[PDB]
């Protein structure tokens, strides 16, 4: 048998998507929910054509897109000394750009996109906001500078973006101890 025929196509890592609604009757963490795990291209794909896009959620929900045993979280072992790549979008970037970004960050987790650096990402993570989506690359260490640059430029060269454009890496244990936070690198 012709295994070319009939098997799927094994990625390199099983993934495990989440989805989060705001409800202020919860915690945080109470309100973050694990959907499904996929680990094949057939079922990534089954797994996206069957959930709602990220512009058709209500104000207030995120969906996660991790490593199989990495919580979304900073208090998760992988995530406390990391940070994220960020792309902020205004409120006319939900119609023209959230969907078709957030499917490419998800190509690039699934695909591992980032060479031998893919070992250091995380996951990432979309805010659907009425003042503003956002999408986001979380990596497992800040301090690592040059993983953590080679993803940023790699990422934004994937989403498309131009250079009058600046993304910033922040660290999660700055945006826990805190509107804003600074930024630690940017492409
Ligand atoms: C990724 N992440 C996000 N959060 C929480 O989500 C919020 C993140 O705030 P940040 O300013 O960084 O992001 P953003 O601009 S998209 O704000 P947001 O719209 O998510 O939240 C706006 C406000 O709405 C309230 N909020 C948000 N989520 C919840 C919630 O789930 N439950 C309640 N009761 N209130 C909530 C809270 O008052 C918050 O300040 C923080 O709210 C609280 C509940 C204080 O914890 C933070 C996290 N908390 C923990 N412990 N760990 C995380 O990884 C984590």
């Amino acid at each position: 048998a012709n295994p070319e025929h009939y098997i799927k196509h094994p990625l390199q890592n099983r993934w495990a998507l989440w989805f989060f609604k705001n409800d202020k009757s919860k915690t945080w963490q109470a309100n973050l929910r694990l959907i499904s795990k996929f680990d094949t291209v057939e079922d990534f794909w089954a797994l996206y054509n069957h959930i709602q896009l990220s512009s058709n959620l209500m104000p207030g929900c995120d969906y996660s897109l991790f490593k199989d045993g990495i919580e979304p979280m900073w208090e998760d072992e992988k995530n406390k000394r990391g940070g994220r790549w960020l792309i902020t979008l205004n409120k006319q970037q939900r119609r023209s750009d959230l969907d078709r970004f957030w499917l490419e960050t998800l190509l690039c987790l699934i695909g591992e996109s980032f060479d031998d650096y893919s070992d250091d990402v995380c996951g990432a993570v979309v805010n659907v906001r009425a003042k503003g989506d956002k999408i986001a690359i979380w990596t497992t260490e800040c301090e690592n500078r040059d993983a953590v640059t080679h993803i940023g430029r790699v990422y934004k060269e994937r989403l498309g973006l131009p250079p009058k454009i600046v993304i910033g890496y922040q660290s999660h244990a700055d945006t826990a101890t805190k509107s804003t936070t600074k930024n630690r690198f940017v492409v």
